[PDB]
This record gives structure tokens, C-alpha cells and sequence, in this order.
RNA sequence: UUUAUCAUUGAACUAUAAUUGUUCAUUGAAGUCAUUGAUGCAAACUCCUUGGUCACACACACAUACGGCGCGGAAGGCGUG
């Protein structure tokens, strides 16, 4: 069923500690608009749950840096889902204009990266040959949303991170922005 | 468990406040590597060097507590010439 609160507590359920956050937790994922106001208005919806310390919007001056900061397992799912899903909306589904369902017909694809010094020890897949300097890149391919909520599932409670510093996330907006720079 | 710069300027910002606090960018200055590090605690495992792997024994002892009553070797203490 395609209603992600429907799908969260779905994996609230079932899913063997999904409450619990994974410490020194920290996700990047880089996107990109052509509407400033309705990913703005996107944002809101989103934080109105989200809580502010949890996950953060740099704007870089259209790119928008989505961090994820000491996340839950569960808290994952729903922030990746939403902004996949409204990243896809824009282009397929575009009268619709509710955030928190996801038209039929919507494959969520995109990519999000992780520090370098994870451990990870399907649909998630790492890749080779990563431009960002030490960060590790990671691609979601074809997930309907059941699935993705899944596989995120699956996919953060194996990996356990470690200790990166304090203003990690400048280093990351620095790099990024060289390289497309250069390009 | 705990750590990862300093100064200048602009912008928003909380405020009893010159704007003390918070975030973003800019110029200059240094800057051991590390963060899979460092520090605290503890355990298992694997492996190296070293030795009289000597002789006679497989033995019922002992209150003054224990024949120090086999041959060597190592190291000291003390005595004599």
C-alpha cells in the first residue's frame, strides 16, 4: 500500500528494535530543484515531524544538502521516502500535491551517501568509482516504496559507523562543490 | 569514556547587552600523523627463547616437626692456607 504512515507503522511492528538510533549516525543526501517554494513548503511538512536536531537543509546558493544527523532506523525510512518520492512527484505526478502518498507508478531512485568509515558487516547498492574525496556513495534503484521502506530496513540495521568530526559536513559541501565546478 | 583551531568582516538570530549566545559565507595566520586513532578495562588464543628434561627409586613420614646421609652444575655467605 502505497501511504508511507501506513508503511511506518507497518515497520514499527515487525522490524526487531527499529526504535533504537544508531550512534554517530550521519547520511548526506545531495538534491536538486528547479522550485524553490514548494520544496520549501516540503521541507516544513517534514520537519513539523522530523524534529530540527535530527535533520537539517543547507541550502548552497538550486542544491539543497538533506543531513541526517543520529537517526533512528525508522527515521530513515520516512525522510528518504518523502523526499525520493517528491524528487519523482515534480516530474510524474504533478497535480497531486500531497506529500505523504505516493502515487502509483513511482519507482524511487536516487542515490545518498555515508561517511567513509562505515562497516557494513538487493536494491541498495554501493558503487564503485565515488567522486566525493571520503565519502562513501550509495544507489536505490526501482523500489516501490514497500520494498524501499524494507530495504532501508535491512540495510541500516547491519551498518555501524564511526567517530567522524564535528564539521564533517562542511568538508562534504566543500568537495561536492569542486567537483561540479570542475565540470 | 573523550578529543579535532585562532583572528577580521558582512548577514539572520535570540537579548539585561557594546551586540555575550546560535547558524552561513569571506580575508589572514599558524597546522606531527592518526579518529579503523588516543585513553581506561579485561579476557581468550597462537607462537618464540631459556632449563640436569642426571642417577637410584613408585616407597607410609613427622614435635627437637620432618636422616639437608647419591653425583654434578649456577649463584652468593663465611673460614683456613
Amino acid at each position: 500500500s502505497f501511504d508511507i504512515w501506513k508503511n511506518l507503522d507497518r515497520i514499527r511492528s515487525t522490524k526487531k528494535n527499529a526504535g533504537q538510533f544508531i550512534k554517530g549516525s550521519l547520511l548526506i543526501l545531495p538534491m536538486r530543484t528547479e522550485d524553490k517554494q514548494q520544496f520549501d513548503e516540503c521541507m516544513d511538512e517534514l520537519h513539523k515531524y522530523i524534529s530540527k536536531d535530527i535533520l537539517r537543509c543547507y541550502p548552497q546558493k538550486m542544491l539543497f544538502y538533506i543531513v541526517l544527523k543520529d537517526f533512528n532506523i525508522l527515521d530513515s525510512c520516512f525522510v528518504l521516502s518523502v523526499l525520493l518520492a517528491f524528487q519523482k512527484r515534480l516530474w510524474m505526478a504533478p497535480s497531486e500535491k500531497s506529500y505523504f502518498r505516493v502515487p502509483k507508478n513511482i519507482n524511487l531512485t536516487g542515490s545518498f551517501y555515508l561517511p567513509k568509515n562505515i562497516e557494513t558487516g538487493s536494491s541498495i547498492v554501493e558503487v564503485g568509482f565515488n567522486v566525493v574525496p571520503d565519502f562513501q556513495q550509495f544507489q536505490v534503484k526501482a523500489c516501490h516504496v514497500s520494498k524501499f521502506m524494507n530495504e532501508l530496513s535491512n540495510f541500516f540495521s547491519q551498518v555501524e559507523f564511526g567517530k567522524c568530526e564535528a564539521n564533517v559536513i562542511n568538508y562534504f559541501k566543500r568537495e561536492y562543490n569542486r567537483t561540479y565546478s570542475q565540470i
